[PDB]
């Protein structure tokens, strides 16, 4: 189902909340009524001098498995959004397969705090889009999202009951692979 092009940077946000430990969905909605599998998802984005990087985890709660990938691309200058393309490498950050250099993706923060924040992700592979999903993250698994960051989503024009809880599905986390 394709991505919701109404997505915008937002200026004045603190980048330096946003770039900053591991986060963990707590809550995710990708609308598309046809899917079925149910993920949890961890990543550790940083940046420097313009460009981002990242590391990324999602394990599918149903099938029981997980995939890992690393991002890169470049900061935005109009807000706190990047473009990311991504290669697929092992639990150990070997890299399995370069970037397609046809896909990339587009994570755009709506909200950030010490605690919690908002993303949305685009996932693009060429002319398809593989999807969007609003997510709500902490940096602790299975914390609370704070206030600021609920609002958020309210005023994204979404609704949180609508989001699913990650923190029921019986998640496998790699905290190694996510750590400092
Ligand atoms: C619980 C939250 C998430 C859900 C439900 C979700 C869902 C999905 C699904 C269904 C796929 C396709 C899997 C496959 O069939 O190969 C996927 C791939 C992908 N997702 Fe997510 N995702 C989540 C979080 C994230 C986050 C936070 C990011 C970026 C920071 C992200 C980036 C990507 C990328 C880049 C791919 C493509 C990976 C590849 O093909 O190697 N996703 N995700």
């Amino acid at each position: 189902m394709d991505c919701s092009t109404n997505i915008s940077p937002k200026q004045g946000l603190d980048k330096a909340k946003y770039f900053s430990g591991k986060w963990y969905v707590t809550h995710f909605l990708d609308k598309d009524p046809q899917v079925t599998d149910q993920y949890c998802s961890s990543f550790t984005p940083r940046e420097s001098d313009g460009t981002v990087k990242e590391a990324l985890y999602h394990y599918n709660a149903n099938k029981k498995t997980s995939f890992y990938n690393i991002g890169e691309g470049k900061l935005e200058s109009s807000g706190l959004q990047y473009t990311a393309k991504y290669k697929t490498v092992d639990k150990k950050k070997a890299v399995l397969k370069e970037a397609d250099e046809k896909n990339s993706y587009t994570l755009t923060v709506l909200e950030a705090d010490d605690s919690s924040a908002l993303v949305h992700i685009c996932v693009r592979e060429g002319s398809k889009d593989l999807g969007d999903v609003y997510t709500v993250l902490t940096h602790q698994k299975d914390a609370e999202p704070s206030a600021k960051v609920k609002s958020a989503v309210t005023q994204a024009g979404l609704q949180l009951s609508q989001f699913v809880g990650t923190k029921d599905l019986g998640c496998q986390y790699d905290d190694q692979f996510t750590s400092l």
